[PDB]
């Protein structure tokens, strides 16, 4: 089952405007986490405040969901070994000024609303997330050829 | 009308693999070209058997639609100008072992019959392809912020 | 003699702006060619028309010379073996939808006039533009560590 | 403004004989840094002398101008919000031994002595840098196309 | 003397399996340390053994050793200053889910037992693998054009 | 089929500019099958058989020696590296994008699928050749 660990990798508005959709998939697939939900998406504003639900109330929520409709998401789903923390690990920190070189925001980020990514904060978290934006049809089950070298039997 | 062309790209089970997709991404994602939809699937036969309809009673074709169903795809489609053709001369020769260096299936590939990406063959082509894969509401509207970068006015 | 051959590499304002200046470099700096000068410089319009004299007069031409005001440009000089035709090949064909994969314009640009990158197009251009972009005093002579594993 | 911090940035003789010219550039021009000035030079010792002025009297300094007048160098300003500090961060511990995988001078670099690239250490110093190595005609303003993807809105803008 | 500081660095099986030769080859090479031994090789348990001679009686043992011979590996000797403690900085941490991003393991790794590369834990050591993988006529001499600007002398 | 092998080195220019990892991977990302590996510093009597003021630059600094299996290798490898002029080779191979000079020309790759076979047992003992079978194999090659 530990195996079988999933996180929601959400690319934000500024992630496919400046051109890193493919990096931010480089780092998980390079890794060995497994791709088994992928879309492009123009949510709508409830979806987000669904997502966002945490954050409702807050000063900054109705800036924050008009900047997540400016512009499309890419939407994703990784399984592996500890994901959500390793996910959260290759993103950086949440401030992109204390990330270091070699995470995503460390390497393309300069302020904390415009971090291209999110990742889920725990596995709990990840599972209401992976079912907010996909339906379980549109989770791909496979197994990867490099199962037995990526991880001990 | 010639920027609004689109083609449609499909990395097929062994691209998703070996671990290419972020890599098919990057070749569309870095020319300039835009991203207008995205989604894994792991689509039935019959759509499979619609998408490849001309080779419909080919002595190869049982064998094909089985080999496409034998993992997930990751299905785009790609926006700007001259797309179609420029995509099939990015991802290289029909056969690996006559494309180019520089290629995707140049670069990564040997077998035709593991040549790890679809692309379009025609404007025509493509518009079906398009709509066979998705339906108008997955397909993303949005201007980049490069815009005027990568076209002339 | 050969290989003091130089060429006028230039990132148009388009390449700075979709920041590919790192990439323009990489290109000619690990092929082996050498770089003697480089500047980023905002060129006025009195340069810019000289560098296009021929195209003076065409109807494109003011929106030609406003296009490349608009951006600051990243000029450079390298220096090697055939460098002027090899520096071409590796740019690809001035019309990117000709260009082929594994070429500046091939992987990265679309429109003719949004084509990221100039090169001098011969021995003869280059000298001209070499001479109408830099001074000789910002030229910078040396030698690579690597010359005799680069060159017979 | 604090978008408009700049630092120097400098590849050292070494990082140009290694040809990691284009990869100090790539760290920043990635990151959403804007580079606002840019020239290879070769430099007079005098020149270098000011820009190392408070290490005179140091056994090490006669060396240290020898060395950094052995090649040219290429100089560099970058533009963003606290670059002077995500800029050495960048970089890396001035020890390349101490330095992070990830980092430029952790991932090419082992001699402290050859440390392929110099970055101001404060706000104060990148100013003076900046006068030291460049004049004012030479820094080439721009505003980017991604800004408003790679900043959110400034605050206390007039 | 201290520029004369060697280690051995391995690829593992899962490392030849993943294709990651290049990779951790790269990261040496780049750095400016010096490749002066380089093999690959399907070892016998006995060589192996003696390899992990520290682990002898663990329970997990005989299992190591024949997850060792299951693929060949890739026998490497670096050499430069401080090679030892840098080369185990660049793998990252033993464990990947600990290792940083950036390092070869936090990059590429997820499980402990497929960690895909081994480097020398001290020059003690270091001198002990080199001399059981290579022999001195395998070792080669040579000197880097890029020395003097590397080190400085 | 599949069992073709090639004999690829890196020249002793492509060592000291540090292109071995770039040579590997071009054969290894493209799905070929590393059988055989090893630095050396051949002697010029290894030398002088391979090539039946080279031979001076040939023992000027260690090669890396390879082995590559695969669906049409030979071929495959010698466009991966380029024509042998790398002013006559195009943007993407090895050879037009690192090299210059003809006599500094950072890899050999044998020319067909005799001259490998004469080749792989010229710089290799059989010994040396690990054979194995890649995870991969059903998604790089058809059955």
């Amino acid at each position: 089952a530990k195996q079988q660990e999933r996180t929601y990798i959400m690319v934000k508005p500024d992630g496919v405007q400046r051109g890193l959709v493919s990096e931010v998939i480089r780092r998980f697939e390079q890794r060995g986490y497994k791709l088994v939900a992928l879309k492009m998406k123009s949510p709508d504003a409830t979806l987000l405040e669904e997502h966002y639900a945490d954050l409702k109330g807050k000063p900054f929520f109705p800036g924050l969901i008009s900047y997540m409709t400016s512009g499309p998401v890419v939407c994703m789903v990784w399984e592996g070994t500890d994901v959500v923390k390793q996910g959260r690990r290759m993103l950086g920190e949440t401030r992109p000024l204390e990330s270091n070189p070699g995470t995503l925001r460390g390497d393309f980020c300069i302020d904390v609303g415009r971090n291209i990514v999110h990742g889920s904060d725990s596995v709990e978290s990840a599972n209401k997330e992976i079912s907010l934006w996909f339906t379980p049809e549109e989770i791909c089950e496979w197994t990867s050829a490099q199962h037995k070298w990526v991880y001990e039997q």
